[PDB]
């Protein structure tokens, strides 16, 4: 599923990401835009051989199991394919664990390089929500 911007904002808010670990909704929408272009089916291989999955490009080195990332943890205890669903519940539950790991949203490199410090409220502009 390719979410619309406000469509994704409402889903994320319903699932409790707005102000989760102090990060406003616009931060999460901005991260999803640059990680996946709002596409739940996005997958991208990393140079270390792990893969990033879904709307928030959650990585198989630590968070989900894809069976092809040697030395991997599965801290969200979920198959990585479950992060590609049209329902974002699993991705959000897993993202809450990631953002609680110590470095906040800097865990998403695209958030640090493209969202951090910017006017992230623009990402929820016009949304009813
Ligand atoms: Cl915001
Ligand atoms: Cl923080």
């Amino acid at each position: 599923k390719v979410f619309g911007r406000c469509e994704l904002a409402a889903a994320m808010k319903r699932h409790g990401l707005d102000n989760y670990r102090g990060y406003s909704l616009g931060n999460w929408v901005c991260a999803a835009k640059f990680e996946s272009n709002f596409n739940t089916q996005a997958t991208n291989r990393n140079t270390d051989g792990s893969t990033d999955y879904g709307i928030l490009q959650i990585n198989s080195r630590w968070w989900c199991n894809d069976g092809r990332t040697p030395g991997s943890r599965n801290l969200c205890n979920i198959p990585c394919s479950a992060l590609l669903s049209s329902d974002i519940t699993a991705s959000v539950n897993c993202a809450k664990k990631i953002v609680s790991d110590g470095n906040g949203m800097n865990a998403w490199v695209a958030w640090r390089n493209r969202c951090k410090g910017t006017d992230v409220q623009a990402w929820i502009r016009g949304c009813r929500l």
